């Protein structure tokens, strides 16, 4: 995966086309001088923006997108549909044709749903998935079969959330789909692989947050750690791993010093924490675990 | 002040009378061998136990005592009235002769009271004192004459907590008084010197605290920080400094790295963070800040 964001913002691929079949080619953000974003705006590399004509999402907008022609007199730029970028946790994007609904749990609406509000909500009821649908209305369940009606293009998902413009909430007939343990404030981990987010996740964390995970993998000699995504604002917000058996803190991270692309503990068993401050917020994180026999 | 408990289990002066007017004279720790608590018992000096006769409170008592007989036939040990061993925030021990009481404001009843809890109550009412009586009796109020009925030595308020039978919660027609600052979860402090204590306290702190303070004293050129009491169990919990303006971490301690009696900062404006893990709980921290022009 290329992604750990719901809406790409972390995507840096060479997807330079906004579909690989049947798709338009992405104009060069060197070139893009009548748009709003190119590199004259963004000087520095700010969202990814460089030399190249890749899909990128630099605006905050709910998937990674790129410019289409150079005059903004129809239509001018249009979201990718890059397969590799869906964060782990982001099932998909799946049709939902009415009855009955792909999730039979429960479900209601709000004016200010976010992808998290949602999760949360399915979360809190004890349902394993949740579904947001027209950027207002969440659905959770534990049907197996949300694809009942079948997949779409990630793009058909792209409504934003009502309460969060950033994300991506389904659309009409469409559902996006997150397995309800991400951005849970803790959980236990012990599949050979898996990703673990921040609290709160894809929205950003929340203050005061004390959160841990752990993950723990019987015969595992290491566990390999990566952070393809580290998004954490405060010298006083933290990332820590604590080693399992004697909880001694191996490695901490802040806001002023930032993890290695990746490194090796080798324990078979870990303590992820996440402690947040009162004062900024920020989009989190995301690690990837590998452990190892 | 010589404590900054509520049970004086951090006392280590040299009172050796029971009382320093009418008292009777304490027997020294290293010749009570009848007794459960002696120097053979703690070698290694736990509780401040010692090559000597002070009070002491090492069994997690309601406050300081001492052997007052060598055999325990009858009366043999007895609480100790030390005056300065009254932690800031513990406004004394006061008469309640029942109507009007000394605190007027609200009240309540628990089986499980707590100093803290009955602090909480009060202070989530936004009342300034909570008074506990009794033992499970909790009054709160905002009347400045909670001296009413008059002082009381402090032995008199020595009923155990019905919820923590480490700690002092008044007695019959006996209330003792708290400021309900204390153990906040944070708060703005601009007295010259002042002492904030962990959240919760007296009680342990709570798992999963995130919890500021701001320290702010127009016109100084540095403040003097000590830490009294620092009982922090875990490496992940950790107690911070800092920077007012630019919220850099001036200093971190956690349960393996401890603060030094005392140090000096120059700022005049400081913001002290507390994080607790959701592993070991224990006593917290008292820290006393003098501000100094
Ligand atoms: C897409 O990008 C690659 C460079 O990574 C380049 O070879 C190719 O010409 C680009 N395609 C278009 C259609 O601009
Ligand atoms: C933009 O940069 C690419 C790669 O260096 C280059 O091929 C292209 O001609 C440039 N266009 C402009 C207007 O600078
Ligand atoms: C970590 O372990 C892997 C095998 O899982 C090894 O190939 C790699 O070199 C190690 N990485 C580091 C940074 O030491
Ligand atoms: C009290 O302690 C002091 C030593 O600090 C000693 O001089 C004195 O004799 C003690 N008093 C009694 C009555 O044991
Ligand atoms: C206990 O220690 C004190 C101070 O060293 C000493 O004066 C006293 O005689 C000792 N008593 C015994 C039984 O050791
Ligand atoms: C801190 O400041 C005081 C004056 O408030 C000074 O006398 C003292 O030596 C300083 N303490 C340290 C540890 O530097
Ligand atoms: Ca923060
Ligand atoms: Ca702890």
């Amino acid at each position: 995966p290329e992604c750990f964001t719901a809406n790409g913002a972390d995507y840096r691929g060479t997807q330079n086309w906004t579909a690989l079949q049947g798709g338009k080619p992405c104009l060069f953000w060197n070139e893009t001088f009548q748009h709003p974003y190119n590199t004259l705006k963004y000087p520095n590399g700010e969202g990814g923006l460089g030399e190249h004509n890749y899909c990128r999402n630099p605006d905050g907008d709910v998937s990674p997108w790129c410019y289409v022609a150079e005059h903004e007199d129809g239509v001018y730029w249009k979201y990718c549909e890059i397969p590799a970028c869906q964060m782990p946790g982001n099932l998909g994007c799946y049709k939902d044709h009415g009855n009955p609904p792909p999730l039979t749990g429960t479900s209601k609406t709000s004016n200010k749903l976010t992808i998290q509000t949602c999760i949360s909500f399915c979360r809190s009821q004890r349902f394993k998935f949740a579904g947001m649908e027209s950027g207002y209305a969440c659905f959770c369940g534990n049907n197996p079969d949300y694809w009942k009606y079948g997949e779409a293009a990630s793009t058909e998902c792209n409504s934003v959330c009502f309460g969060d413009h950033t994300q991506p909430c389904g659309g009409d007939g469409r559902i996006i789909l997150f397995d309800t343990l991400v951005g849970a404030c803790g959980g236990n981990y012990s599949a050979m692989s898996s990703v673990v987010y921040s609290p709160d996740f894809p929205d950003t964390y929340a203050t005061g947050r004390v959160c841990y995970w752990t993950i723990r993998v019987p015969g595992a000699s290491h566990i390999h750690f990566s952070f393809p995504l580290f998004d954490i604002r405060d010298s006083a917000d933290m990332v820590e791993l604590l080693d399992g058996y004697t909880h001694r803190v191996l490695a901490r991270f802040h806001g002023r010093s930032r993890p290695p692309l990746s490194f090796n503990v080798s324990l078979d068993f870990v303590i992820l924490y996440f402690f947040s401050d009162r004062i900024n917020q920020a989009q989190g994180f995301a690690v990837l675990y590998q452990a190892v026999k």
